[PDB]
């Protein structure tokens, strides 16, 4: 159910400009090996595009119209799905020179998930874990949540199982059917002592609650270590992957609905 939508394109198509519709068309054509689509085939914005019928799509693109209609529908269906995103953020001394890297990632990601049925929660952890921002879809509270993350000063050990625990406890209380709970751990992978075991054990609880566990490594990280925390190796993304990993995880999350 994956749609490799370009990063630029807003999550919701009703905000697409006339130029976004052209760019969607150019992308769809290379992504899906479609026959040449005239860039003048849909001369309208997203609002207008949502009013065309499938048969209109066929009139306008006899070769690819039905496919483009369904492609839109999937895009729209994932843009309206419910998501609980829980960011588990490493604040240990291992990442002191990389707090920049973690924060700008969390912010880029939060500024994309803006639909009314998307809530976010910010959790930090070092030796202990703390909830900076309780799960909420309130943009105003989320902004203060971001402003608090900027002042985080990284210190301590890497007790990542404490961080996942605070995600779990929130999911227990408001996790629901048709509410894809997602966990995004931004860490460096340097786990000492029993933390690897407790982490792999605690990520299973997340999977036992219906949540999907994504791992995002910062700077130089242990690839194998994260692979054991995330659901699959396909759910591990390097933060240094820039706009390319950032797109990848978005569409991976969106296709969880
Ligand atoms: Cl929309
Ligand atoms: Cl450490
Ligand atoms: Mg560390």
């Amino acid at each position: 159910g994956s749609i490799a939508l370009p990063a630029h394109l807003r999550l919701q198509p009703i905000y697409w400009s006339r130029d976004d519709v052209a760019q969607w068309l150019k992308w769809a054509e290379n992504e899906f090996s479609l026959r040449p689509i005239d860039s003048n085939t849909f001369e309208m914005n997203g609002k207008a595009l949502l009013l065309l019928t499938k048969e209109d799509f066929r009139y306008r693109s006899p070769h690819s119209g039905d496919e483009l209609y369904e492609l839109l529908q999937h895009i729209l269906a994932q843009a309206r799905a419910a998501f609980d995103l829980y960011f588990v953020l490493d604040k240990s001394g291992s990442v002191a020179n990389n707090w920049i890297e973690i924060y700008n990632f969390v912010q880029q990601l939060a500024e994309r998930f803006v639909s009314p049925e998307m809530r976010l929660s910010f959790i930090v952890f070092s030796s202990q874990a703390t909830i900076i921002l309780p799960l909420t879809g309130d943009r105003g509270k989320i902004s203060k949540g971001l402003e608090d993350l900027k002042r985080v000063s990284p210190v301590g050990e890497t007790y990542i199982h404490e961080g996942l625990k605070l995600a779990n406890e929130q999911i227990q209380k408001a996790g629901g059917l048709k509410t894809s709970s997602i966990i995004i751990a931004l860490t460096d992978g340097k786990l000492d002592g029993l933390v690897p075991s407790y982490a792999e054990k605690e990520a299973k609880i997340s999977r036992s609650l219906g949540a999907s566990v994504y791992a995002v490594g910062v700077l130089d990280f242990e690839q194998a270590q994260l692979e054991r925390i995330a659901d699959s190796k396909e759910q591990v993304f390097p933060v240094k992957g820039g706009f390319q990993a950032l797109k990848g995880i978005i569409n991976s999350i969106l296709a969880q609905s």
